């Protein structure tokens, strides 16, 4: 990895476009205008790509070589960088603060500051907004999961009086459906600050790499089967298949797709009648998890509780809604994205069948349906000191009032009604609102503060 | 990187859900069912993630006990892994046949085939999907990308008699609006296959080392602007930062964000009056490129073609429609997608601006607003071998006729009429349909055909 090669192409030639005698160059990073985000991800980017001697003699001579060809011209900094090399000993001249991780901020907040420590590296600030801008991606994930959970939660205390259960009620099967195997593991990672269930195995190694947590690991699955082990068995032979599944995992659970041929035949016929007796007799521990994964989410849904309600005992739970045996659960993992899933709990609830009766799965829809405009997620310059006068600068265009942003030097603070508020123009200084709220994280090459996995999943719980 | 925790959690499990006695797995993908998709992306994968001795005694140790905690079960195929390790000094027994990159396929058609070479081996074929199915983003970039081209090409062959300048008419600007600096590599350079300007360097190594170009890169930029560049200058000084940044870059062509705070009043007084002899004066090689970057697409673009057309000598080509005079162009660079593209240029020709006048820029649109539900992208397994015997699997749920899947060994052929089919149940043995189009690349550890990056877009190339 080369830092002098992760950058938006433009910004090669920024250096030259500044007024001449800008000594600091301060920006920022805002959701601007999902009304609240969970702030997650920095201390990755920190640590993978921002720390320790990020500039060498070599990495500079590539960028050179690389850039004359890419712009048919001598534009880049070689003076610039070198300087970094030769001072600093290649470690980047510059301080970001920002928000704890884990923490949930209400929409057009800063949640971080970046700005250079020396002047001659006035355009290195802006340098980097290309690597930390893409922050936008654990944030949202972790924030879309987070609008999930509340989902969640809100059915299951209906439904069933409680929450038990409720941190495996959202399982990522996102692996495949992802862009590249980075983004699998930051993706699995931003979902796991809200949830305990992962089939993307690259979130694992991530965290442990550069978050911690006190558990051996952060996230778990099941045994589970897909098309392939179903299907090689013949059509003929399903129930062959589905019987040799369930007692090699005897004794856990186990998932078992069984839409391969006719779901509701599978549902009724194989396990509702030619495979019961290897069903009601699992423990509470491990039960069969019936797995529907095609046709319209909640139609299937419903149609498959229903089945399964007049093949096995149900009982009422002390809320009046219907309750499967524990040695049987269901989990919809086709279809379902943050609006799929509300139509399906609250399609559920009204024909009176317990959210404790289901799991869901999500994966494109997760960790890849998701862009930084979701949650406007934007890096922009507020404030430059030129000539030694500091100034407050913004863009605001015209046509599009949305776009305004923020002025001057930023702090974050709590309000007196203990709400969050960003001041601007350094009117932080002035101690009216109490102490800024943004910690210093990264200064000069080096990680400041940071925090475990376990602070970010405290931060980050519902209400 | 260690390939044995690079697979969907589930998976892990499979070896003991296969029918017993099974030798032989045989999968294929396909983006089931944007009539024609460019398949590019799998050299990638191969020589990243694939390749040589991905096995080693410690990465099963790792992998074992990440699994134990992750499951909380011992479930893991340890002497499966071990006897890879021993016996092919840790090189995956698999082979993979493919239609060469580059090449355009209709939907429904077999991509590449999957199945393992050695009968103790036959848990590994799907073992991989997960990896290999990621493919479905590059597939799902070069395709959406070429699509733009089409449309592209239409308006400005319309417009303008030619395709001049075709190949540099959508420009990557998906760097930051990616999930992550793996993602940004691969889309940009799947974004390559079809143009030639990018800004999201992170392409350019990728090529270079697994696919390589004749020349020394595969993609260009020009020196531009962000807002960070103009607004430092302080509001009441914009006229300021506009000169000095096209003197800064007076001999090369200059793109200048130029809605900071009036997209209009830029165009019309700063570009039309205030500096207008710096711009009349560029050479042809040198335009100067006014960029908006806010409000409607094509609203903005119509007006501010009307701007510049009052201000500067419009010429009328060949074709009956205005041409901006050679050293002044615009680019739109926001809010572009497939939809908006169209939209821009049928909204262009319908008010006479020829398509030579302007450039369009993408980021989010072009590279992480995409799904692997976009083209179907899927892998399924169509064959086995079980006691000696092979027979032809697939799924076919009742609910959704879509998700049906292929049966048996396949092939890929020419048509009479020169068009594509996909053979089935090894029908492509009898000789009625020519040679098949799959290629053996991958075998037994080892990338055994290999594709340039100028092949790639020599085979992507439009009608
Ligand atoms: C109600 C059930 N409760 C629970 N369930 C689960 C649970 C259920 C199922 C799976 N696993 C699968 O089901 N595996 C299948 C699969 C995997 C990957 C993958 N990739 N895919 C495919 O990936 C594609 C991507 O789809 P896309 O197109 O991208 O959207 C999709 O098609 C998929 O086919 C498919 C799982 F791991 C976990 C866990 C805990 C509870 C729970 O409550 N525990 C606490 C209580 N407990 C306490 C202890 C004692 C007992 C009680
Ligand atoms: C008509 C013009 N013709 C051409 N133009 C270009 C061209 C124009 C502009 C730029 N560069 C910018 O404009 N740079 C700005 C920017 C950069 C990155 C970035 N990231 N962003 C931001 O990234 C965010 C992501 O946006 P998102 O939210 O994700 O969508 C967005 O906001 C952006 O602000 C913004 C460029 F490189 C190239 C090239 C060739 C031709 C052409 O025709 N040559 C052949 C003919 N030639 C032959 C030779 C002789 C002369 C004639």
């Amino acid at each position: 990895f080369n830092i002098l090669l992760a950058t938006d192409s433009y910004k090669v030639t920024h250096y030259k476009q500044y007024p001449p005698n800008t000594s600091k160059v301060y920006s920022y990073f805002e959701c601007r205008e999902y009304e609240e985000t969970v702030f997650y991800g920095l201390q990755y980017i920190l640590n993978k790509y921002l720390k320790g001697k990020v500039v060498t003699k070599e990495k500079i001579q590539e960028a050179k070589d690389v850039y004359k060809e890419h712009f048919q011209d001598d534009v880049f900094n070689e003076k610039g960088w070198n300087y970094i090399l030769e001072k600093y000993d290649g470690h980047l001249p510059i301080e970001i603060k920002a928000v704890p991780e884990g923490f949930v901020i209400p929409r057009g907040n800063v949640l971080f500051t970046v700005e250079n420590t020396d002047p001659e590296c006035y355009w290195l600030t802006n340098w980097i907004e290309t690597i930390l801008v893409q922050s936008w991606y654990p944030i949202t994930v972790a924030t879309n999961s987070r609008e999930q959970k509340k989902i969640l939660a809100k059915y299951l205390l209906e439904t069933s009086g409680n929450l038990d259960g409720l941190e495996y009620k959202l399982h990522d099967f996102g692996y495949r459906g992802v862009s590249s195997q980075e983004t699998a593991g930051i993706g699995a990672s931003a979902h796991l600050v809200n949830f305990k269930g992962t089939d993307t195995v690259a979130g694992l190694a991530l965290i442990k790499k550069y978050y911690g947590t006190k558990d051996p690991v952060p996230g778990y699955s099941v045994p589970a089967a897909e098309h392939s082990t179903i299907t090689a068995w013949g059509k003929d032979h399903e129930k062959d298949a589905f019987e040799h599944i369930v007692t090699q995992f005897s004794s856990v659970p186990v998932s078992v797709v069984s839409d391969s041929y006719d779901i509701y035949n599978a549902c009724e016929k194989i396990w509702g009648e030619d495979l019961r007796h290897l069903i009601v007799s699992r423990s509470t521990q491990a039960p069969l998890i019936i797995r529907p994964d095609s046709g319209n989410p909640l139609d299937t849904v419903l149609k498959v509780l229903e089945i399964l309600g007049k093949k096995f005992p149900v009982t009422e739970n002390s809320k009046g809604y219907k309750l499967l045996p524990p040695y049987l659960r269901v989990i919809q993992g086709d279809g379902v994205d943050i609006n799929t899933l509300q139509e399906i709990v609250e399609g559920m609830k009204q024909k009176m069948w317990s959210i404790e009766n289901i799991a869901f799965g999500s994966g494109g829809g997760l960790l890849q349906k998701l862009t930084r405009d979701l949650l406007n997620c934007s890096f922009k310059c507020s404030y430059v000191v030129t000539n030694g006068l500091g100034i407050n600068v913004f863009k605001d265009p015209v046509a599009d009032p949305n776009k305004r942003s923020k002025k001057g030097r930023l702090s974050l603070h709590r309000t007196p009604a203990g709400n969050f508020v960003t001041l601007e123009e350094g009117k932080g200084d002035l101690e009216e609102y109490g102490q800024d709220l943004l910690h210093t994280v990264f200064k000069n090459g080096k990680v400041t503060k940071s925090y475990s996995f376990d602070e970010i999943r405290k931060n980050a719980q519902l209400n």
